[PDB]
């Protein structure tokens, strides 16, 4: 269960999509993943990357039965709030079950925190499902607070089909 | 009443800051504004910035009692979704009280939608306050859906002091 945490490089895109799907098919949303390798590659390693990713890599002897060395990841990016400051936004955080409990998640969180201090971020933001009490307590044990409930904020979206109408108006 | 919406310029910073403060008041967050004009110019237009702003100008006949032409604005940046990829995230959106109900907001959303199409964003995300009925309806009547209801998401935060604790722990 030896492993190291490191930034993902262009060569890692197949693995990231693999872990996204593995994450999805851990929540049975696997088919919902429209994202392709070309997208991960053009969106993360071009001139202006739209996301950043730290991955967990295991040695040859610990490869997955499928034969893969990356067994976990965290996807994130920086955002900004005029009344909070510059923020590190944690989008996805996942470690394959047969590799959990060996400190991988802990190391990722420590390095994301260090990256936050480097970037002079005032806070780390992320989403948690209201019913997922185990995940909620994990984060509260780390000092997190439910901003949506304490301050009365709801997350909204306007999907592509509506943005298209409005954009092509008249 | 022929208002115009367009990208902001460095010379717009003073109006942008003023509007951010009016929006903060509207949200009961005035005291927590940490943005200064310096920051806006720096972060907003300092070569490959952190965020993007749009402003809406009215003609002379309707300038503000204080003589301002910028009567509203939108602040946005891009985020990422592992399932569908690049998203457009709307951080702040505001229209001065005397200038609501005339179509100014609609046009800003129309401009944001075009930004979305060009940059190939699949959706636009943003937060709305619990009691902001006006915005909730404005958004919904334009295709928005409340993800906190539909998917149970809660925005969580871990501020700097706890990030420091996790960064220096191991
Ligand atoms: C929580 C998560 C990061 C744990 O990763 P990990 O590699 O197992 O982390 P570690 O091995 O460093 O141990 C982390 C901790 O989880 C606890 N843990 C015990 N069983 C666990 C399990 N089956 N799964 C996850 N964590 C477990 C460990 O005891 C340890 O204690 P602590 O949380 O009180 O500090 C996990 O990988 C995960 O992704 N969980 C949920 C998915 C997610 O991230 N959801 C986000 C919702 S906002
Ligand atoms: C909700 C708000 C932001 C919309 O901005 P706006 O400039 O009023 O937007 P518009 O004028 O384009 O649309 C206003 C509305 O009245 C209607 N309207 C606009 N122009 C109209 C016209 N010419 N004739 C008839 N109705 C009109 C629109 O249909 C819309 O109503 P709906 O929400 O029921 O669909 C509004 O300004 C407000 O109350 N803002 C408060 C501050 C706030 O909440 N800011 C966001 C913090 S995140």
């Amino acid at each position: 269960a030896k492993f190291v945490i490191r930034p993902a490089t262009a060569a890692d895109c197949s693995d990231i999509l693999r872990l996204i799907k593995e994450l999805a098919k851990y929540e049975y949303m696997e088919e919902q993943v429209i994202l392709t390798e070309k997208d991960l590659l053009e969106d993360g390693f071009g001139e202006h990357p739209f996301y950043h990713c730290l991955v967990a890599e295991v040695p040859k002897e610990h490869w997955t039965p499928e034969g893969h060395s990356i067994v976990g990841f965290a996807m994130y990016y920086f955002t900004y709030d005029p009344w909070i400051g510059k923020l590190l936004y944690l989008e996805d955080f996942f470690v394959m079950s047969d590799y959990r409990g060996f400190g991988i998640g802990s190391e990722i969180l420590k390095n994301l925190s260090q990256v936050a201090m480097r970037c002079r971020c005032s806070s780390m933001h992320f989403l948690v499902a209201e019913w997922n009490e185990p995940s909620i307590n994990f984060y509260k044990r780390r000092g997190a607070s439910d901003l949506s409930s304490e301050e009365g904020w709801r997350l909204f979206k306007i999907d592509k089909e509506y943005l298209l109408k409005m954009a092509t108006e008249e």
